[PDB]
């Protein structure tokens, strides 16, 4: 079996709505090429927000996403380690700081962001920072949004949701394993009704306006458009293990203490002038961050983490700082 290909030289790409798409490649096709073909198929204007990623299945349950560079060749992608048992996903990797800005810009991309976020929320792709409290509240809106776009009833019925979709589809595994089904349904019952109580003075919440609310809750969070990396900081040729957080509100920052959400800026995206990677022992990659008014910062990282750091940093630079200028170029 092979999760990455349909066949020799035909790439399988999963969209966030469950669709699959195929791309014939030869030895010259780049990830950039497939992204442009997907921009055209899907009528996207904000392609700068999007990336192709590999889905790694880790030993314990849960997936790790490996960002792929545009200049990277598809053949070069099938040679990553155990490419055959990973999947290719098209996803928004560089989120706008306020979701509403995407909606006025590319509605297709905004709808794409809402569908991807729902999947992210239910599959616990945010940390435990997503408390069951928020998770149920998010579910009540996802549930609302699924109903108003399928039935005229503006009043939401768990019994419908139970049959048509399955309640479990809107809930994380943790609520499923920890909360009592009766307790979950009571919780949703009070929630949906209370939000229903918030709306009567107002005209009914449109699905689109509900989706805006769904993504605003998500936008105030740590792993929103962001990732956590282990890395080895080399400072005066001696080594220490660091945890980096790269995201839209953190530039490249370092986690000092999770308990107090203590994060330290190492570099705003605007202060990054270049990223360079080299090779070391046993798929260990040395990253050198060239930052304004400081000596370069040196990181020793596992190769796929090294690449997801460059991509995510270059991705947010292209988005938030300058669309033309390059910071990272593989060769």
């Amino acid at each position: 079996d092979n999760s990455l290909l349909f066949m020799p030289n035909v790439l399988k790409v999963y969209l966030e709505n469950g669709q699959t798409k195929s791309f014939r490649f030869d030895c010259s096709t780049s990830i950039k090429d497939v992204i442009l073909t997907l921009q055209e198929k899907l009528s996207i204007k904000g392609i700068e927000h999007f990336s192709l990623m590999l889905e790694q299945r880790t030993e314990g349950a849960g997936t790790k996403l490996l960002l792929l560079h545009e200049q990277e060749t598809l053949t070069q992608v099938t040679q990553r380690p155990s490419s055959h048992k990973m999947r290719c996903l098209f996803r928004i990797s560089f989120v706008p700081k306020d979701p509403i800005d995407l909606l006025r810009r590319d509605p297709v991309a905004f709808e794409y962001l809402y569908v991807q976020s729902c999947n992210d929320v239910v599959q616990e792709r945010f940390g435990p920072e997503l408390k069951y409290d928020i998770a149920l509240r998010l579910a009540a809106l996802q549930m609302y949004i699924a109903t108003v776009t399928t039935k005229q009833t503006q009043k939401i019925s768990l019994k419908y949701i139970e049959k048509e979709w399955g309640l479990e589809t809107f809930l994380p595994s943790a609520v499923l394993q920890s909360m009592k089904e009766k307790n979950i349904k009571k919780a949703l019952s009070h929630l949906v009704k209370a939000n229903q109580n918030l709306v009567p003075p107002g005209k009914k919440l449109s699905a689109l306006q509900a989706k805006v609310h769904y993504l605003k809750f998500l936008s105030d969070l740590r792993l929103y458009g962001g990732r956590v990396f282990k890395a080895t900081l080399v400072q005066a040729e001696k080594r220490s293990e660091v945890t980096l957080l790269v995201g839209p509100r953190y530039g490249i920052s370092h986690v000092i203490n999770t308990k107090t959400n203590l994060v330290a800026l190492l570099a705003d995206f605007s202060h990054v002038n270049r990223i360079e990677m080299f090779s070391e022992e046993e798929s260990l990659v040395r990253v050198e961050l060239h930052v304004l008014d400081v000596k370069p910062i040196t990181l020793l990282m596992e190769s796929s983490d090294a690449m997801n750091l460059a991509c995510l940093t270059a991705g947010y630079y292209r988005l938030l700082v300058d669309s033309r200028r390059s910071i990272f170029n593989m060769a």
